[PDB]
RNA sequence: UACUAAC
């Protein structure tokens, strides 16, 4: 979008070690990619820990290489309603991550089992 | 709940 664009802070500090970045991309990206399509926003996952290390920096769109602020998702749009309607669909995210039961994370189980499809590991058993 | 990496 480019005209609208706003940063949603990911909540790091209060959850050092929930895997945010995983829930919000998923298999291939393709969590982030419906996200997208869900919001008509552009979204991009920045800032401090949003890059592997070490990646293929120059494999990286501009301003991937940033890491000034901490974690965010960098939303752009080109109104006001969508790029709201993109703040709300990653909080949704956000907000699934911590507030699941253990265990009753639907989209996570979802993801990784796909993960698993494409990775021809997938098992169906209580072991 | 196979631990995800898009642009
Ligand atoms: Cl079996």
């Amino acid at each position: 979008p480019t005209k609208f664009q706003d940063k949603y802070y990911i909540p790091v500090d209060q959850y050092p070690d929930v895997n945010f970045v995983g829930l919000l991309l998923g298999p291939r990206g393709r969590t982030l990619r419906k996200l997208q399509e869900d919001s008509n926003c552009k979204i991009a996952i920045r800032g401090r820990g949003s890059v592997k290390e070490g990646k293929n920096a120059s494999d990286l769109p501009p301003g991937a290489m940033n890491f000034e602020d901490p974690l965010h998702c960098l939303i752009m749009a080109d109104s006001e309603d969508k790029m709201q309607k993109g703040i709300k669909v990653c909080q949704n995210i956000m907000i699934k991550a911590v507030t699941s039961p253990e265990g009753q994370n639907d989209l996570k189980r979802g993801q990784l089992r796909e993960l698993a499809e494409l990775n021809g590991t997938l098992r169906e058993d209580n072991r």
